[PDB]
């Protein structure tokens, strides 16, 4: 059921053989094995099956523009005995070992990163449970990423990178719409679809936050001038006065 | 009665055979039987049915985009011995074990999943009475889902999601035409038809409930404005003060 | 460098295969082995020779 594949390949091309004869006992999960090598293939057996793959690569352009693949867990150590047909794998650099026969569902990302205000990573779990350092994830919820640089491209989908709010202290101050059961990450406070104040400098958007709008004070120091305000629901200022909605203040150089 | 199927047949592809020849006897529910496999269809019997299949898989790619089907339970345990042609079955990565004879009702659902306010689960039994952990379903009810995960899209029929409504406390509550005999899903009170009012903040329509419409406030915290009420039914009102129809109050600043 | 030899032969008929491929070790001296039988030859191996 076939011919001698006696043919001349290049050492970094790839090349797929038998995919049609029997495979391995045991947790060995050697399936139809294949080769990607230097050499003429010598083909010891006719049986085998024949697919033409001139081009491949197993490169990784140093740790920029990496790849992902379906493990394909051929060999293993006394610590990482793997899944290899159900699990789904990503690489680095430290990966120039040969290509494999069961691969699927992959490309080659270029490892993007990024530091404190400059940008953060909107993470979720898109079926993950505990798969990073020192502890353990529950259900499809979201993290926040700041500070210098990347991570594993796998096991969570970032809802996106968000640039951050800037705030300019006196001048300044800034309104977050709660979104969720959302715990405040600043603080004890909390209420869904309620509303905040950042008194904070140039801060960030925790991933349950939204920056609504960047609000600026009304200079009061001036014996000149007051502020007329309306309270709008039960509560105490700044400066601690109890208020009561639709009463009128007006504040001046306290 | 046929040819020799000795034909190459590629690892995960699959094929079906001896659909015309006898099946076995007992509760053993093997009928025509078949294989997914690696290797050369050697056919030791020409009399076999050749059902002609190229691609095919078992693959349930990760937990998102999972499978359900019409079951065939062949293989069984000690903890379960199960009907394989009366009953219908729904499929995770958990298991990638091959392809049956008798597979009829199935498509690739995604098991969607919602937490929180975000969205909300309008459950129903379709014909169940108790699919799930710890205890027994009372014929075609509603139930809901809020929090965390997703679950088995099987023997419950869901209504649809419900994107809550949200409350901003003075400013506003909420109406709800109670439509069952519906017990309140948040105190004792209950009728058919009858009219609700939330007082808590951004919440979630409970299934027996609808969402009428929120009702905002007015602001009679003023010395320049009252309230003038026309009580519709014969009541306490929110300060617990007896109330007949027709009558005429005003409320102001207490 | 051969096709699978799945061909139906007679019971007091002959044939002759794996011609080409690697004999045995030591004083059993079976080379290329071959069969005479009765059922359908279905072949393991597509590099052997077929005659």
């Amino acid at each position: 059921m076939a011919t001698e594949e006696a043919i001349i390949r290049i050492p970094p091309y790839h090349y797929i053989h038998v995919l049609d004869q029997n495979s391995n006992v045991s947790r060995v999960e050697v399936g139809p094995k294949t080769y990607i090598r230097q050499d003429n293939e010598r083909v010891l057996f006719a049986p085998v099956r024949m697919v033409t793959v001139p081009p491949r690569h197993y490169c990784i352009v140093a740790n920029p523009v990496s790849r992902d693949t379906q493990s394909s867990v051929l060999f293993d150590i006394t610590g990482q005995v793997r899944l290899r047909h159900a699990d789904q794998e990503i690489r680095l650099a430290q990966d120039p070992f040969p290509l494999y026969p069961g691969e699927v569902l992959e490309k080659d990302i270029t490892p993007l990163q990024v530091v404190l205000p400059n940008t953060a990573l909107h993470l979720k779990a898109l079926l993950d449970f505990e798969d990073k350092n020192g502890d353990k994830v529950m259900a499809g919820d979201e993290w926040l990423f700041e500070g210098p640089g990347t991570y594993i491209p796998q096991k969570e989908v970032e809802v996106v990178e968000i640039i951050q709010a800037t705030v300019i202290k006196q001048n300044q101050a800034l309104r977050l719409r709660a979104r969720k059961e959302c715990f405040d990450r600043e603080g004890k406070g909390r209420v869904t679809g309620e509303e905040w104040l950042v008194r904070s400098v140039g801060a960030y958007l925790p991933a349950v936050f939204e920056e609504v709008l960047d609000l600026v004070d009304a200079v009061i120091l001036t014996e000149k001038t007051a502020l007329h305000l309306r309270a709008l629901q039960n509560f105490r200022d700044l400066r601690g006065v109890l208020h009561r909605t639709g009463e009128e203040w007006l504040v001046t150089v306290q």
